[PDB]
């Protein structure tokens, strides 16, 4: 429009209807030049590295991108509340996406000071990925989100992708992409930028917990009409005796389902004044292997992270693990992290530090006895059924599935919704502004720009469709709730010095249904 | 013209943590460290490669020695009814 | 009805609130995950107009003899009451309440 005119009004709520949510958020956000507008072809050389597992080969990008892949971006604390204690199951439907009050800023610096003013005909670029063209970097947990508190200003992130490689160098099948090379819209100081997406269709979330564990589906008063293989020696002669499997003997009732699969974790225990062999953390990791490069199993399968009573163990990297606020970057103490659990799937997923199971591994025999040997890893059977990863406040919401071939079950496994066309990605960028050229003609690319940065508003809507509960549960079901007891801070509140927290990570499995 | 393990953004570091040590230098002592581009091995990731059935490597170089006649001794194969069969071309791998 | 004086409501004017939006300075150029916080220093002005109607309920006495009535005395000052000041200071000089007229019990 003008300048002298808002293109557009803060929208920050939740609105609550009977079988959707939908969720409004809008942030400030600030926009600086990056690598001073030019791409650089980057290596794990160019960053000193030197390890095989780690080397990589790509390019830096003087975009930035919004993102907004993680549920505290739309979700207040309470009504993530709301929706953990009110519904069995929630999926996004569609999007909104609007940046307005577009703000551009010149810089320029005298002797020690700057001085900062307007530039009213300079133009910010926006555009989106829908044909997802694009490396995508959403699917992987990056900051640079927008922030858990409204008030926050947040900067935007710049944008960089990878592309084959060899060592530190590149290959003929790497693909070098031009950001410029896409049509994009222009915006000064008056213009707007919105889009909206559908999101695919996805199954619910499972924002539930199991009432009853795989194991424990029969009736508890009547025997079963099968029989099982009690006794094989008469106290060597064999001499085989069979029984009904009936209550008193569960273990070894015939089921129609069995857990899920497993992928073993090295167990690592919380509790202070413990003693270590040695340095295992990546020794004793388990990990994957590809093109001849290991990566850590992380978090991997959905499994149990400790057996009934064991909540000091987690698994080496099989679960999530979040910063608290304030902690730093490297080598940090176990109580300036928040490590998550998914004990809530113990009745359907095994234990990801126990082995699967036994399995006979030999023909038992008067000479022979029988033998059986531990299963650390259980690939996909017939029958198995399991529950995927809990999602988090503070964790990721969707990813995209990789274009290939083939996938099982593609739920991202660090939680989260798993889509073929999630939503774009959306790339913004100054415009670059040379500085005064020559009066003589230079073929030479201008490398003098005048120094800018930008600032504005972003919103952002998702609606969100609800699955109520219909239980028949008599006894009440357990809920999260916040303390009474007397603090010196109010969780999920500002400090003293205008410092918001997250204290805790909320998972989502609260209410119950029978299995 | 990627490849799974370097789906990530080479410049931003993830909001997770990873256990970067357990000894001190035999007390426990557990540090946590922010996954990020100078570490991509350690980085949480939402996919993983496919199945593997792992086969025995030849090389076709001339002026090789071999220990023994290991083409069906030391191949991979699948039984039936008591009959093995060879695992030919057996699930989609990198050769 | 307020002890302090007024009218009640459950539903009273609805509180106002205004804000100038924060202008974040220049931003360093490599990505950096905390909050903002250098802000370009700011305020604002402008001008506020509220306008009431409000109900009066007339007199009706039948009290032959004259009221009680808020007035002003005419005795020299220095200042005139409910004005300004040589320095241009506005002053109310008194409190003034509303019950001047009479009505029977």
């Amino acid at each position: 429009d003008g300048v002298g005119s808002s293109s557009g009004n803060w929208h920050c709520d939740s609105q609550w209807l009977g079988d959707r949510v939908i969720t409004t958020s809008t942030r400030t956000w600030a926009l600086p030049t990056y690598n001073n507008h030019l791409y650089k072809q980057i290596s794990n050389s160019t960053s000193g590295g030197s390890s095989n597992d780690n080397a990589y080969f790509g390019y830096s990008t003087p975009w930035g991108y919004f993102d907004f892949n993680r549920f505290h971006c739309h979700f207040s604390p309470r009504d993530w509340q709301r929706l953990i204690n009110n519904n069995w199951g929630f999926r996004p439907k569609r999007l909104n996406f609007k940046l307005f009050n577009i703000q551009v800023k010149e810089v320029t610096d005298n002797n020690g000071v700057k001085t900062i003013a307007n530039n009213l005909t300079s133009t910010v670029q926006v555009f989106t990925d829908s044909d997802y063209q694009l490396p995508y970097v959403l699917g992987s947990a990056h900051e640079g989100c927008l922030p858990p508190f409204p008030a926050d200003v947040f900067m935007i992130p710049q944008y960089g992708y990878l592309t084959l490689n060899d060592g530190s160098q590149a290959v003929g099948r790497s693909s070098f992409y031009c950001l410029e090379y896409f049509p994009s819209q222009m915006l000064r100081t008056g213009n707007n930028f919105q889009f909206s997406y559908e999101f695919e269709n996805v199954p619910f979330h499972s924002s539930y917990a199991h009432s009853q564990s795989l194991d424990r589906l029969m009736n508890p008063l009547i025997d079963q009409y099968l029989y099982y293989l009690s006794k094989t020696i008469n106290g060597n002669q064999q001499t085989l005796k069979f029984s009904v499997a009936g209550p008193s003997n569960m273990a070894v009732q015939g089921r129609n389902y069995i857990p899920g699969p497993s992928y073993r974790q090295q167990r690592v225990s919380t509790t202070v004044t413990q003693a270590a062999a040695s340095e295992f953390a990546w020794p004793g990791a388990s990990s994957w292997a590809l093109n001849g490069r290991n990566s850590l199993m992380n978090p991997g399968p959905a499994m149990a992270s400790h057996k009934e009573g064991e909540d000091r163990f987690f698994p080496l990297s099989g679960s999530l693990i979040f910063g608290k606020q304030g902690t730093g970057r490297d080598n940090v103490d176990a109580d300036k992290v928040m490590i998550t659990n998914e004990e809530e799937i113990k009745t359907t997923n095994p234990v990801a530090t126990e082995s699967y199971g036994q399995v006979a591994t030999n023909h038992q025999s008067a000479q022979a006895q029988a033998q059986t040997g531990w299963v650390q890893n259980q690939g996909i059977l017939p029958g198995m059924v399991w529950q995927d990863r809990d999602v988090y406040l503070q964790g990721p919401i969707w990813a995209k599935i990789p274009h290939t071939d083939g996938n099982f079950h593609p739920s991202p496994l660090m939680g989260g919704f798993g889509m073929k066309h999630p939503p774009p990605q959306i790339l913004i960028k100054n415009t670059p502004v040379p500085a005064d050229p020559p009066t003589a003609f230079n073929k030479d690319k201008l490398n003098s720009f005048i120094t800018q940065y930008s600032t504005g508003q972003v919103s952002v809507e998702i609606e969100w469709e609800l699955q109520k509960e219909n239980s028949k549960r008599w006894n009440p079901e357990i809920q999260y709730t916040s303390n009474y007891y007397k603090s010196n801070n109010v969780e999920f509140a500002v400090n003293t010095e205008g410092v918001y927290s997250e204290p805790r990570p909320i998972g989502t499995r609260y209410l119950t249904r029978n299995l």
